[PDB]
């Protein structure tokens, strides 16, 4: 189900949902895939995460023009690392409203990234305060606690069985938790579990660096994270 468009890959996950994938050479780990989402909600399109770069992110927008041909209303990005926010400039230049966790926006500049235009804030129970996520449509945003990074957020898609863990969640056969440079090692396992608990109906777990997996990905990630304490 993998449709190729330039150097990116687009896979349809549900009637109105596609996964976007872009690649970055990291001498040392090969050409590393990073995944986000594209969601059509009526007459507009919503994006979760940029690609690694502005040029790749512009190509996402070109694919949207070709295959969907509706305006992109907004993007939400799930933490301040290059794989998730490297293409913010391309979104802004295209006039697309952007949203991120407030903490992501605070950290973005010192990370060499462009902050989103708008900040999300979260209730005590982890769910986004809805007034900070206007026009999010079926996107349901949850802060599970610090894990892969202190600012990591997660997104469910109402009307589907899909939940997106971003870089918090690794697949059920992953050998490690990947980049732990900015991780909260004490809290990671609990945060991974909290993501699962927030989206109990989700059977397709989408994540940054592997194809979509079952809920076992969540359990496996949390077991690996337990080893960090
Ligand atoms: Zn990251
Ligand atoms: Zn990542």
């Amino acid at each position: 189900g993998d449709q190729r468009f330039g150097d990116l890959v687009f896979r349809q996950l549900a009637p109105n949902v596609w996964q976007h994938t872009s690649y970055l050479d990291m001498p040392g780990f090969g050409a590393v895939a990073s995944n986000g989402l594209i969601v059509r909600d009526g007459g507009r399109v919503l994006v979760v995460d940029t690609a690694w770069t502005d040029d790749q992110t512009a190509q996402i927008l070109n694919w949207i023009k070709q295959e969907i041909n509706l305006p992109v209303a907004l993007a939400v990005v799930t933490h301040a690392h290059q794989d998730k926010m490297g293409g913010m400039g391309a979104l802004h230049a295209a006039g697309i409203a952007t949203y991120a966790n407030a903490l992501s926006n605070q950290l973005a500049p010192q990370e060499g990234l462009v902050a989103a235009q708008h900040s999300l804030t979260f209730a005590a129970n982890g769910w986004v305060e809805p007034a900070t996520a206007p026009n999010f449509g079926p996107l349901k945003v949850f802060y599970p606690g610090p894990g892969h990074t202190s600012d990591n957020i997660t997104v469910g898609i109402d009307g589907t069985d899909i939940a997106f863990g971003g870089c918090l969640i690794k697949d059920s056969k992953a050998k490690s938790l990947g980049n732990l440079g900015d991780a909260d090692t004490e809290h990671y396992a609990a945060s991974a579990r909290a993501f699962g608990a927030a989206f109990p109906k989700a059977s397709m777990i989408v994540m940054s660096h592997s194809a979509p997996d079952s809920r076992a990905a969540i359990t496996h990630t949390a077991r690996m994270a337990d080893k960090l304490r």
